[PDB]
């Protein structure tokens, strides 16, 4: 049960700071699927440095277990975004676990060395235990860190045990970053951190792979509501640019968003970072 990972994370967070209830708890807590057989459980909090810590947990009556757990920092704290997205069936697991970088780590080097230099060892430990998931939407790499755990594996006691240990080790590392995060003082830099987060939220609210599953469970209208106002809350408030403003490649011949998840196509059949965290893909 992924609920135990949520309990772990909330307990650990309250040893590094004090969580307060998010106002979203008044509008997003429990939601049944349309056929009433599956329950969506949602929690939301905030802290002095955390704009939104929220979780969605789904435990269906046929082996389906889903976890979407994220911590979004306030724009004054340029912390990575903690990201745990686990899609599990009775046999299969499709897993993304990462400290998503707020700013670009592809071309520039300052942000990458600021947050990930001391974490390469952690990424190396679990990249051996949870192998690269294979080819994936190329545009998604723009948001992944050198220590990302992208993996597919069949269910087993051993594999889920490794997954639990990875979540806990990665979340404790993120909390250690939070300890050291000092508030930004430059006003324009705060704006830059805010646009970077809004851009992140705009990508995922439009293209995150789990949206199809949510729409099947609770219908198009409520799914879009949960996506834009809970899971990626901030797409409406942190900026005015649209998805097509950030990613004009997706503008279709009709002026709408291209139905394709990936304009480039899926690539990177092998992990595109080496054992030292240098991008090689
Ligand atoms: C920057 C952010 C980021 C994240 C976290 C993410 C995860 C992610 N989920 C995937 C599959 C998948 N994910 C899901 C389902 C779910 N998945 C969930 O994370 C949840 C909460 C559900 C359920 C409601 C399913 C069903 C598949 C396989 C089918 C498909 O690929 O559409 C894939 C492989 C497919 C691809 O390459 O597109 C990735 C990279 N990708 C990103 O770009
Ligand atoms: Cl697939
Ligand atoms: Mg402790
Ligand atoms: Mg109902």
């Amino acid at each position: 049960s992924y609920k135990k990972l949520i309990h772990f994370a909330l307990e650990e967070t309250n040893t590094h700071t004090l969580l307060s209830p998010s106002p979203l708890q008044e509008k997003y807590s429990s939601l049944l699927s349309m056929d009433d057989k599956t329950e969506l459980q949602m929690l939301s909090f905030e802290a002095h440095k955390i704009r939104l810590l929220r979780s969605l947990c789904i435990e269906g009556s046929d082996g389906m277990q889903v976890l979407d757990f994220a911590a979004f920092p306030k724009p004054e704290f340029d912390l990575p975004i903690f990201c745990a997205n686990f899609f599990t069936t009775a046999k299969m697991n499709i897993i993304v676990l990462d400290l998503n970088p707020l700013h670009d780590i592809m071309d520039q080097e300052d942000y990458k060395e600021k947050y990930y230099k001391d974490l390469i060892t952690l990424g190396l430990k679990y990249s051996k235990l949870l192998p690269w998931g294979g080819k994936l939407t190329s545009e998604s790499l723009r948001f992944f860190s050198p220590i990302v755990i992208w993996t597919r594996f069949s269910s087993s006691p051993h594999n889920h045990s490794v997954l639990f240990s990875a979540f806990k080790d990665y979340y404790q590392a993120w909390l250690g970053l939070m300890d050291r995060s000092e508030g930004e003082t430059d006003a324009s830099q705060i704006a830059c951190n805010c646009e970077a987060q809004h851009r992140y939220l705009t990508w995922r609210s439009e293209k995150d792979p789990g949206h199809g599953v949510l729409k099947r469970l609770i219908g198009e209208d409520l799914a879009k509501d949960v996506i834009t106002k809970f899971l990626f809350n901030g797409v409406n408030e942190l900026g005015n640019k649209t998805f097509l403003d950030y990613f004009p490649e997706y503008r279709c011949e009709d002026g709408k968003v291209n139905e394709k998840r990936s304009m480039i196509g899926k690539s990177f059949e092998n992990r595109p970072w080496n054992a030292r965290g240098e991008f090689i893909g």
